[PDB]
């Protein structure tokens, strides 16, 4: 592949680039850059709570480390802070969806909150119906544009529909078992 868009995001991010180059080439497309916290698990969050969590993360960023790691079939409640370019695809998480991720925008205190909501989530190895929701959030205009809250939680009984990997997104099952890929921590601000 060529790396023009990636390279745009690793300008001036040397530590994160160095950590990625330590990973075998085949797995570099598979890893998430996730914060070493961990966030307590939570049910579906109100919008003001999301805004606060991302504001606090932006203010704490020089004291928070990240690692490149695989994420696979996280339990309901799982909350991650992740670094991702809005123009690159998300790495795999082991979740498939029977519908398209929908994109909503909310004005909050003169800022934009992006909500990317993927209902009808399922784990094809263990589920014949949809049981999960994934939300990716980010808050624009506060100097934290490339940082996301990613939330996995329980779907409603009313939203559960028959699931089949043959018509789901993504269409391809990931290779199991997963290799051991977790880098030692690095910083994204100094
Ligand atoms: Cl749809």
């Amino acid at each position: 592949h060529h790396h023009g868009t990636e390279n745009l995001y690793f300008q001036g991010a040397t530590m994160a680039a160095q950590s990625l180059l330590s990973i075998p080439v085949e797995y570099r497309s598979q890893v998430w850059c996730r914060a070493n916290l961990p966030y307590p698990p939570a049910p579906q969050l109100p919008i003001p709570a999301v805004v606060d969590i991302l504001t606090k993360a932006s203010q704490a960023l020089p004291q928070i480390s990240f690692s490149w790691t695989l994420i696979d079939q996280p339990p309901d409640g799982s909350l991650f802070l992740v670094w991702q370019a809005p123009t690159l695809p998300s790495p795999p998480d082991g979740m498939h969806f029977m519908s398209n991720e929908r994109f909503f925008n909310m004005d909050v205190a003169g800022k934009v909150l992006e909500i990317h909501e993927a209902k009808h989530g399922f784990y094809p190895l263990s589920e014949t119906r949809t049981m999960h929701v994934r939300c990716r959030y980010r808050l624009l205009g506060v100097g934290f544009d490339n940082f996301w809250l990613v939330h996995y939680f329980q779907g409603s009984e009313t939203d559960s529909i028959p699931a089949n990997i043959s018509v789901a997104k993504p269409p391809h099952l990931r290779r199991y078992p997963l290799p051991d890929v977790k880098t030692s921590p690095f910083l994204l601000q100094e």
